[PDB]
């Protein structure tokens, strides 16, 4: 589980949206995994606004925060879930790293801001939702 506040808005893998979550909702892509909601506070996080392939990710079944070196986003296999058919999840990045079910929501940063959530994983690979190119979170 896991969130990122930016601004008035609330960014949440769109498979572990909540009730509320679909009752604000500003943009959802199920390609992507993500959706987005309005919130009426002002958000905590910043968004990175970079290339970089490298940072540190929060991992929930470890309790702990770990380096990664990660794929550019792009255009990735991932097999069927109860929650979605086998299909082609774009924006997503790939790393080695431990994750497990129940990690996703979990946030990567690098230096300059939030790059992403943890969104699939499997036998020592981390996947992340890239959410640097909604460059609408910011305003
Ligand atoms: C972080 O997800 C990991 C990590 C390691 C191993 C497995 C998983 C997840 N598998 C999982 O939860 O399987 C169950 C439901 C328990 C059968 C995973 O990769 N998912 C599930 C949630 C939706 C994700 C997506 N973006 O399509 C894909
Ligand atoms: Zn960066």
């Amino acid at each position: 589980s896991g969130a990122i506040y930016v601004g008035n808005y609330r960014v949440v893998n769109r498979h572990l949206a909540t009730h509320n979550d679909w009752a604000n909702l500003v943009w959802e892509d199920s390609s992507r995994d993500l959706l987005v909601s309005s919130t009426t506070a002002q958000g905590c996080d910043t968004i990175a606004r970079c290339d970089c392939q490298t940072g540190v990710y929060y991992c929930s079944s470890r309790r702990k925060h770990y380096p990664v070196s990660f794929s550019k986003p792009s255009l990735i296999f991932v097999e069927a879930s109860e929650y979605y058919p086998a299909r082609y999840q774009s924006h997503l990045m790939l790393a080695v790293g431990h994750s497990e079910p129940g990690d996703c929501g979990g946030i990567l940063r690098c230096q300059h801001g939030v790059v992403g959530i943890v969104s699939t994983g499997g036998n020592g690979l981390v996947g992340f939702a890239d959410v640097r190119d909604l460059l609408w979170l910011d305003e």
